[PDB]
């Protein structure tokens, strides 16, 4: 139900997530820029809507959401009824063991 109670992490089968659901329109190396969604590099412990040369959602940065383990697991699940009136168009990750392999993989690549 939240960070604390779900599977432990597998990066590799987190990147294969990553791949599939997100690259679309994230990056998550530095110098790599943007694509429809902010580049993700150094998002972990940063506040929602920082990233310097993006335009967020008012929503995402009126959030100011700061963003770990914890924060992700909840967002993921269901993005749009996290930040209301966000912009990003993703359904959400229903299963813990997705949350959790997918941020063990974030944690690794943008860092
Ligand atoms: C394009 C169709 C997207 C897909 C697929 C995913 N994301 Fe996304 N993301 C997208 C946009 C346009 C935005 C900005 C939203 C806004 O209201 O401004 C985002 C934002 C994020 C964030 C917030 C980052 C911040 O700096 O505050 C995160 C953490 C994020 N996106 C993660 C993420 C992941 C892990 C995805 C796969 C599950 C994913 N997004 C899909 C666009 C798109």
């Amino acid at each position: 139900a939240s960070f604390s109670e779900a599977p432990p992490g597998n990066p590799k089968a987190g990147e294969k997530i990553f791949k599939t659901k997100c690259a679309q329109c994230h990056t998550v190396d530095k110098g790599a820029g943007h694509k429809q969604g902010p580049n993700l590099n150094g998002l972990f412990g940063r506040q929602s809507g920082t990233t310097p040369g993006y335009s967020y959602s008012t929503a995402d940065k009126n959030m100011a959401v700061i963003w770990e383990e914890n924060t992700l697991y909840d967002y993921l699940l269901n993005p749009k009824k996290y930040i209301p009136g966000t912009k990003m168009v993703f359904p959400g990750l229903k299963k813990p063991q997705e949350r959790a392999d997918l941020i063990s993989y974030l944690k690794e690549a943008t860092s």
